[PDB]
């Protein structure tokens, strides 16, 4: 299934992003990772189409509230790499 | 219930923040996150009223102690968004 | 009971603030926090004129030898901010 | 065997690099470090030839996404550097 | 007894301060004290005159490797910030 | 017996520094440290003569990865110092 990613500095833009990424479109919350340095990346899964759609309103809300950093989305996440990120862990 | 946020460069600032906002609006001290770099935030459940006046109330009240970063009121977090937030954990 | 707590850049101004406080007024100290960053917070609690005094030492002995950020009192804490503060712990 | 490393600022810029890294070559995912500061380095295993294309692939697909720091290939990793390097914990 | 400490910026330029410190004078190494944002605390006991000629032994050869940041002695640190300090634990 | 320290921002440079080290003379890898910030020091052990050759060597393979902000040795480290140094733990 499909990867979003949306990274801020600060975790309240973070919040924010996740809210409107589970609002916008059928995914699911996986979580939020933090790497230090106040940098906060909220993961989500499902299909491309839904993913996409979430990250793009993701990103958008966050900019309104802090300061956003990355937007990505894979659209099928190598399966090794799946090992490395949550289930909601 | 309503979801508020006051995130701080500091900890001084952000205790200022969260004492200012429970006494000054009904809402529950959630407690405060911190995702390094002294990046602090204070987290606050209650009706979308009482949020609003006490962010309103905490980023005030910061500001004259340090450094405030963002400030943010979600009358509604989606039900997903829950799960990663403390109940005073 | 009152709430002190003087904020430096620097773990060295830290504990000169501490001494300071509680050798200038009769304040106990709660021990210190860090967010990261360099920032660690001192916090003492006593009756508001040992805090004001404790405070006002602590910060002036802290810049002599480091970076002071934050210098605050809350006569009063609401009791929901009491525990996101240690006893000492 | 061969040691690959990818370090980005950010952690979705590093998922990127891990992506592309597994999906281009024959390379194995060891996991990702963070040393702070936002810093992350994404390691994999393989033969030199892999790796080498692995990395070259990561360190593309990373900078489109976010910020990349350091590049870099080991043909054959001293034994003992073995044991400061995970397996995949 | 007297308190010591050199704080640096890099665990290198502590590591120097330490030794030199306890090769200097008669003082006791507690241990070293990490804030994040790189700066890292050398801490000492001893004699006053031991854990002043210590501490300016300490900062003196830490500048040459690095960068240094504080230097302090307490000749009599308050008993409640005995508490806050390390054993060498 | 001598002590080298090769410290660098980033973990890739890092690892550059320790395999470069070990392969140049016959020196013992104690490990890498990290106090954020990005900075990681990696420590060996041996006779001064192979830790001066090995911090050399390090040093200068470090510099073409990434980052290096330390570098130094201690022929013969106090013996106070030795426990807050790792084995290789």
């Amino acid at each position: 299934e499909a990867l979003g990613m949306v990274e801020t500095k600060g975790l309240t833009a973070a919040i924010e992003a996740a809210d409107a990424m589970v609002k916008s479109a059928n995914v699911m919350l996986v979580g939020y990772e933090k790497i230090g340095s106040g940098l906060v990346t909220v993961i989500v899964r499902g299909d491309v189409g839904a993913v996409k759609a979430a990250t793009d309103a993701g990103a958008a809300a966050a900019r309104n509230v802090g300061e956003v950093k990355a937007v990505h989305v894979i659209p099928r996440p190598h399966t090794d790499v799946e090992k490395i990120l949550p289930k909601g862990i």
